[PDB]
């Protein structure tokens, strides 16, 4: 009965039949990065994945630039008001482009699971934190419902902003993968964390408009609450990160 | 428990409800049980109680008590030397430090008196006022403030109490005026301005407590309270935005 409200446009798309295939994948991911992986790496030397990391980070930067451009050309730069933007459920070329860009953003969350696989294989267990695993699990898991029910409108603003910030974030990760010699020039590490914090604030301020807009016909109000609560959860997790990494100096720039 | 209680503030040891978190957990368990289950069941086959005079007296008392607690928070540090940045707890037995610890305990105790709001809802059969937002707030605020009085009764952790007592002067004046009757409720056109004040309060509390995460060399003794205050101010901001949405944007509880 609940699946009768799903967008029929995404029915045949990869992983969109039911939430079960992604729950199995993410269950195996959580099991691997927190339990199986570190156990298998315990009596092994770390893997040398410098070239794999550099190629991966470069691909994510270009893929994020592409998804940002597609979100701009699917609505955000061609008519969206930045207030009550509703989903367009028609089979028009522009409405399908916005739906497919949401699907692409969702799929990119599964590719970004490789971040945690690199941490495990490189034996960087200090980077497998609650903040990282929680974010990398709940972002794709919840975005399945966004692609399935509301692939467009005001619910995609945080994705437009996130793909633009992930261009800076994975350029930092790409530059840091070059080695300890190149990490000394990444003095602006704290400015990237500030950008991520400012991103959650802007996402919360944008989605908060939903609660005040009379006659807003955005079709799935529950996503305003999810977006608002998740941006608060990440703002708290990233403020705890800022506190131990910089205020307490556990992960200062090199 | 015995090792964790070795960090408790000995100044508050003998104070009412401060021996252990157990007496307040029993009281709040009975309150949650009463307002969500027992009370409404007993009122189901009864006429509502006429508590107009009891409500007016209670709201008037809470307004004066909030003015008093606000004044005491101002005279215990906020208006006499607190920087509004890294204000550490003063654990000495100096007159100002004890006055701050006293005011925190009074604020904590006032949360138990405020449980009467929900009792008034149940007895008046206003079950639409017994919402998740109300019961959760009224349960979590006193329950958690026991730990604040017990371990850190002062400093930057009390800013939200200074602000909250000042807003509760406006909020219970609204409740007091609406208790006068349907004739007086028509002049309470500013209901949405009070909800805006409550929302702006959570924003200011979050902005103030966020300083903790960035201040180097801040010697505030219980960092865990910075996380609790920030998370609670986010939880209430979300609950009050959902309230604004159904009460005003969808018109379920518009001013009269
Ligand atoms: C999160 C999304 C938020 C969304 C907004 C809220 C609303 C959501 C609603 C969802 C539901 C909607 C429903 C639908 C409605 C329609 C952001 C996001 O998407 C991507 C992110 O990655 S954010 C999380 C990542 N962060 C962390 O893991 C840790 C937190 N720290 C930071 O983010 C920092 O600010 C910083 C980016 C600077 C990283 O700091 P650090 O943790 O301290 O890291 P290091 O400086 O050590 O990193 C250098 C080391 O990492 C190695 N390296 C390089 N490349 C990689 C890769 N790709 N993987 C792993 N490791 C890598 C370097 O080699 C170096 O290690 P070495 O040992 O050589 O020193
Ligand atoms: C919460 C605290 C925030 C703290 C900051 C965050 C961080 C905290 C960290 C804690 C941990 C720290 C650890 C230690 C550190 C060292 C706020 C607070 O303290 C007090 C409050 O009361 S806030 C919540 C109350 N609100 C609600 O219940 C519902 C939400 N709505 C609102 O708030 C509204 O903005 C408004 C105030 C306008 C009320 O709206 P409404 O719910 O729509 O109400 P009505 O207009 O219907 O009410 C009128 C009816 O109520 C009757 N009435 C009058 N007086 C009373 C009383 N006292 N009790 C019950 N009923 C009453 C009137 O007669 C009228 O009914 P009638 O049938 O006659 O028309
Ligand atoms: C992806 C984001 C980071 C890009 C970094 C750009 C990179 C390094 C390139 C190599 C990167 C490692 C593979 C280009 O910068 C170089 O560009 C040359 C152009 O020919 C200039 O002639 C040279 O002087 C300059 O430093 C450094 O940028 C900055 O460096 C500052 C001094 O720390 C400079 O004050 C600043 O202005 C410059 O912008
Ligand atoms: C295409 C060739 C690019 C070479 C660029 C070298 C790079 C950046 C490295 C970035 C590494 C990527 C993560 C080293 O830059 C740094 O070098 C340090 C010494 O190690 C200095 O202590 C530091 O202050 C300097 O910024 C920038 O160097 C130059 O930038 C010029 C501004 O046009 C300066 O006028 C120039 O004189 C400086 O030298
Ligand atoms: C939210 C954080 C964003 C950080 C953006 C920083 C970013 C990209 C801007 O980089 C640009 O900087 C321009 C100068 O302003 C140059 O003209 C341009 O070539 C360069 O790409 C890289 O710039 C820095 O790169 C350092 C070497 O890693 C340099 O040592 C540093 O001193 C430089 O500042
Ligand atoms: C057990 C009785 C006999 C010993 C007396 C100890 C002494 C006085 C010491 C005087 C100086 C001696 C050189 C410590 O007293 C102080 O000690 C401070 C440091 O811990 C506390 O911060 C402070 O609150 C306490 O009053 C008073 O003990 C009691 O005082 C109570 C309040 O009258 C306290 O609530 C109680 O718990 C404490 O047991
Ligand atoms: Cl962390
Ligand atoms: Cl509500």
């Amino acid at each position: 009965n609940w699946i009768k409200d799903a967008d029929p446009r995404v029915e045949d798309w990869l992983l969109m039949s039911s939430p079960l295939p992604q729950t199995i994948l993410l269950g195996f991911y959580v099991y691997f990065v927190t339990s199986l992986g570190p156990k298998l790496m315990e009596n092994r030397k770390p893997f040398e994945l410098k070239k794999a990391m550099i190629t991966y980070n470069f691909f994510i930067v270009l893929f994020s630039v592409y998804m940002c451009y597609e979100f701009v050309m699917s609505g955000w730069g061609i008519g969206y008001s930045f207030r009550c933007d509703i989903v367009d459920y028609s089979r028009s070329p522009t409405a399908l482009r916005m739906a497919r860009t949401c699907w692409l953003y969702y799929f990119s969350k599964f590719i970004e699971l490789l971040d945690t696989i690199f941490f495990v294989l490189r034996k960087k267990n200090s980077q497998v934190t609650f903040l990282h695993v929680f974010h990398h699990t709940i972002m794709p898991w919840t975005w399945w419902f966004g692609v399935k029910f509301a692939a467009g409108g005001l619910g995609t603003f945080h994705a437009l902003l996130n793909t633009a910030v992930h261009v800076v974030m994975y350029s930092y990760y790409g530059l840091s993968a070059l080695g300890p010699a190149y990490q000394k020039y990444l003095w602006w590490k704290k400015y990237l964390t500030s950008l991520q914090l400012v991103q959650f604030v802007i996402v919360a301020i944008h989605i908060s408009q939903f609660f005040f807009m009379e006659d807003c016909k955005y079709q799935f109000p529950v996503f305003a609450c999810i977006i608002m609560s998740y941006s608060f959860m990440f703002l708290l997790l990233f403020l705890h990160f800022w506190y131990r990494a910089y205020t307490k100096g556990q992960r200062l720039p090199k």
